[PDB]
């Protein structure tokens, strides 16, 4: 006694499987799931005749295809989407200010804030499961690609994340080769020290929020125990993002694109979202409010760029 059903490992490429009705999907597959749901200890019903069922690359075939589509090798990987897309799916993703947002739930915000970003910034995702689901997110069907931030990044839903690390996760997997910073420390003592970085590390910067000082200079600790100067000689991408532990900060309204804003203690607080379009939008999950200024503690800014050279010699 048998159904026709499909395994698959991306849901695009199909494998035809013969199952008997009497043998559960973990006895014949190994780890089975249904659209997230962990069908292992089910057995085969008609009402999944046809259907498609995930497994894990557990053969050639099936490990070409999940690392040509996920751009991962992670054991576990396949199990923490299902696990996560099983919850994702019945999040409520409303459309705020044109973008896709996510209703609070599970500990989110931190999501929601990225997800939002994203929206506003020029990036290109490599692996093609990203791809595909960043497509649907922003047409407002997020489920896919929350589930996949969550799997890529080692969070379970209900964990509260920090956006920086999880837009640095989300950076490694894109096409930032075409970026590129020169950075100058000055010491009194121990004079000057050119540094370029790349890619990734181009577009990010931890110790102040405004892109303009970073341009004039900020002070950073040397090995000689002075205090060294530290500024941007030139930068190539399309945004930069601009970090700091979260402190009070005031965002002026023009001067940047969208920030991140950061309320309570550690493992137990709240992000926020400000965009900056023809007024001050802050985006919280669901909510939307407007103002002329603002004032919180931020953690991220984001500000547009394309070539920058420095003035100081
Ligand atoms: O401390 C946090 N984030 C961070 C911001 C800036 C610098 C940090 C340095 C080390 C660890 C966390 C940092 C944090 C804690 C809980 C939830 N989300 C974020
Ligand atoms: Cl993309
Ligand atoms: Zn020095």
């Amino acid at each position: 006694r048998t159904i026709k059903v499909f395994t698959t490992v991306d849901n695009i490429n199909l494998h035809t499987q013969v199952v008997d009705m009497s043998m559960t999907y973990g006895q014949q597959f190994g780890p089975t799931y249904l659209d997230g749901a962990d069908v292992t200890k089910i057995k085969p019903h008609n009402s999944h005749e046809g259907k498609t069922f995930y497994v894990l690359p557990n053969d050639d075939t099936l490990r070409v295809e999940a690392f040509e589509y996920y751009h991962t090798t992670d054991p576990s990987f396949l199990g923490r989407y299902m696990s996560a897309l099983n919850h994702t799916k019945k999040w409520k993703y409303p459309q705020v200010n044109g973008l896709t947002s996510i209703k609070w739930a599970d500990n989110n915000c931190y999501l929601a804030t990225a997800l939002l970003t994203l929206q506003q910034i020029e990036l290109k995702f490599n692996p093609p499961a990203l791809q595909d689901a960043y497509y649907r997110a922003r047409a407002g069907e997020a489920a896919n690609f929350c589930a996949l931030i969550l799997a890529y990044c080692n969070k379970t839903v209900g964990e509260l994340g920090d956006v920086r690390e999880t837009m640095s996760y989300l950076f490694q997997h894109a096409n930032l080769d075409s970026c590129k910073r020169v950075l100058n420390v000055v010491c009194k003592t121990c004079g000057q020290q050119q540094t370029t970085l790349k890619g990734v590390e181009a577009v990010m910067y931890m110790g102040t929020l405004s892109y303009e000082q970073f341009k004039k200079g900020v002070q950073i600790p040397c090995t000689c125990g002075k205090q060294a100067t530290k500024y941007l000689v030139q930068q190539e991408s399309p945004f930069v993002m601009m970090s700091a532990p979260p402190a009070q900060y005031e965002l002026k309204h023009g001067t940047f694109t969208c920030a991140s804003e950061y309320t309570g203690n550690y493992q137990c607080g709240h992000y926020k979202h400000i965009t900056s379009k023809e007024t001050l939008y802050c985006i919280d999950g669901a909510l939307l409010t407007k103002s002329s200024e603002y004032k919180g503690p931020i953690t991220d800014v984001f500000y547009k760029e394309n070539s920058y050279t420095t003035t100081i010699k």
